[PDB]
């Protein structure tokens, strides 16, 4: 991928791979910041990831997983099946909407000691205003031309 | 799972998945550093990501992906088949080795503005510090009890 | 200094340094994290930061500046004239406890995008967590011997 | 200050207060990020205040202390004697330039276990490219108005 030609945030298909009893398994570029412009801090993208492993799953079937990009840029979504970017667009801008309006302090789980590796490191307040500010932006089906939605 | 009676280094299976068509993944929970004693910073997480993902492919099949956790203790791995913990300790061992002593700047991959989303956030000299922590402490094949290799 | 040597949490004056004209000056090294085994993530850190600011003036007069390490394990504090290191390490005591205690949201200074440079990267969650944590260790006033105040 | 309306890269006098003795501190704002927009990642941060420390007292006499904002968009600069932000301009510019090409892995100061809280959390390579871009961009004499030098 050429980084500097995309236009975040949007919904990129990285690969597709078949098993070898033919399952297929999608990979998903989900960019919620412009590459080499800024990243997210790591408070806001734990919270978001804790969130987002729970928000997609309640909207769409066959997520294997969902981790965050060591560029802080964004998510890496694994699923079962051929999938779409319309229809991942469609999860993610859902999920960032309730993240924005809609989740409180309780909704976030495993913020505690033993349900999570650095559980001192989470923010509500950062993943609400980082929420709102890549909803602000719109959600693109295609990472190279704007296609909001 | 109880973070705070597991032992760090290890690698833990933490499923294995059967697809629609009967076809078998399996995620390892890659822990690097003790969950709440620690965390990695975002440089040295960042290119650990990058040198593992070519490491790791350069001595065993299937890698479908490791990303980094939002916690910062370690990484999340994904393979296809059944591949059980032990010989992921010795390709993570062995990886991390080479991390340590082999490996220069121009063998991190996707250091530049095109090739990366966060291409400033690296650190060749943060990876190998933290590549000897992790070795001097010892890789176990069980998360709850050191069974070193 | 030998960071390798010191025991935090811990209080250490630095030096006075002497005006042109006479007026002294002193720097503080405030640890509030053991010397590379830990590091605050950057929205405590920050958080933190805004409250000591506040949180330090209602308690003492001359304080110049309280910038965070880049090193993330503690704060520099600068203050006019000359002061006791263990007067200090009540002042810092007893803002910690106001942070881990007694602080809400709205008691955080400086969290809206007209009055920070970066509003979204703080946690509160954070700040009362390491505050507690830090609390629970006491604060030494040598930083090579414990001595808690 | 109303951080959405400054033009960064820039340097801003904050204040000047006086000592009993008549001596004159100068707090400076040395906003090398556009406030919200980004934010440098912490060892590129760490890295640049442990050089700032040296290259600024190589050109300029009084400083007193220069460390990082908890918000990561730049340094407190604090100095004995009156101001002239122009020349502080200078200086900066001065000492970016030589990050930016003359410094080596050698020429940063406290970058072993002995010597920094937090020395993994170190990078030349993240010191250079943000001494970079901030240079292409200017460094202003104004905060609110495009005076680059
Ligand atoms: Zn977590
Ligand atoms: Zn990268
Ligand atoms: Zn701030
Ligand atoms: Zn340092």
């Amino acid at each position: 991928l050429d980084h500097t030609i995309v236009k975040a945030p949007y919904i990129r298909l990285i690969s597709e791979e078949v098993g070898p009893k033919g399952d297929i398994i999608t990979n998903f570029d989900i960019r919620l910041i412009q590459p080499n412009e800024n990243a997210m801090d790591t408070a806001g993208l734990h919270t978001i990831e804790h969130l987002l492993a729970k928000l997609i799953r309640q909207r769409i079937d066959g997520l294997i997983d969902c981790s965050p990009f060591g560029c802080r840029t964004g998510f890496h979504m694994i699923m079962w099946g051929k999938q779409d970017s319309e229809k991942i667009a469609q999860v993610i801008k859902s999920s960032l909407e309730e993240i924005a309006e809609g989740i409180t302090w309780e909704d976030v789980p495993g913020t505690t000691i033993e349900s999570c590796g650095n559980y001192k490191d989470h923010s509500l307040h950062s993943a609400k205003e980082w929420a709102k500010l890549i909803l602000s932006q719109g959600i693109s089906t295609d990472a190279f031309e704007r296609k909001p939605i």
